[PDB]
């Protein structure tokens, strides 16, 4: 069941991958040591419903309380926008958004480091992005899928980092989250080949330290058993002929939007 696009389909999901990346570039200067994680939520959710007039479609999904998800250094991923979280100097916390327009999702997230940075926090995130341009270079009709998430696992290790192996890319549309699974990792059970027309997401985790991750009570908070710091990047794309189309690229990602193979 892993849904072909049309270039009907494909026109929706450029306006939706735009105005998630929208979101990203408009919270910026707003990150600062001082702010709380829920007043960055009641931002990107009023920009969202009433400039954008678009919906999150994070709000409800499986009872998901908030907007948008905020997660703070050792936090891996779902981390919860809460009016008690203050940001400090040298915190790396990756923002992530999903936004619906017209029925079509966009899926997006980035690092965004408080202040002033630490050489770890700055090296992992920096490690991080590139892993998954690396990743978006690689994409293109007829390879398997298996390919990248080894790519990816490589560049990583070669760093000294880890690769979080429980959450992965997927498939997105109309859709939330669709076929197929996208590995970050090597495995020999991942057999997909790529055709035009398909559009995931790659939303590699690294952690600086070792791959456990553990699940908090709140039955969402995700992170790092020994408490390193994770970080993460996220990209929806459209596989096309020749390559893929970037459908969430900012003003500033330093990968062009349209990947050409010849
Ligand atoms: C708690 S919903 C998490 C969704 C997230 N935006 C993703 O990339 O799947
Ligand atoms: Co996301
Ligand atoms: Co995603
Ligand atoms: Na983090």
């Amino acid at each position: 069941a892993i849904s072909i696009k049309t270039p009907e389909d494909i026109e929706k999901m450029r306006v939706a991958g735009r105005l998630a990346a929208e979101v990203l570039e408009m919270i910026e200067p707003y990150v600062k040591p001082g702010v709380s994680t829920g007043e960055l939520d009641r931002i990107c959710n009023d920009y969202i419903v009433n400039e954008q007039h678009a919906v999150s479609a994070c709000l409800g999904y499986h009872g998901y309380p908030k907007s948008v998800c905020i997660s703070i250094n050792e936090v891996v991923c779902h981390g919860i926008p809460d009016d008690a979280k203050l940001l400090k100097d040298g915190d790396i916390v990756n923002i992530d958004v999903t936004v619906i327009k017209d029925g079509f999702h966009g899926d997006t997230s980035k690092m965004f480091i408080v202040g002033k940075p630490t050489i770890m926090g700055e090296r992992l995130c920096r490690i991080t992005q590139e892993s998954l341009y690396l990743a978006l270079r690689m994409v293109k009709p007829g390879i398997n899928l298996r390919e990248i998430g080894a790519a990816i696992q490589k560049f990583v290790e070669a760093e000294g980092f880890s690769v979080v192996r429980e959450y992965c890319g997927h498939g997105i549309g109309q859709g939330f989250h669709e076929e197929p699974q996208v590995l970050h990792y090597d495995s020999r059970e991942t057999n997909v080949v790529l055709k035009p027309g398909m559009t995931f997401t790659i939303e590699p985790m690294v952690n600086a330290g070792k791959k456990e991750i553990r699940t908090m009570k709140d039955g969402w908070t995700v992170k790092t058993k020994d408490r390193s710091l994770s970080a993460q990047y996220e990209h929806t794309i459209v596989v096309t002929d020749n390559g893929c189309e970037i459908l969430t690229l900012r003003k500033d990602d330093t990968i062009p939007a349209i990947i050409s193979h010849d």
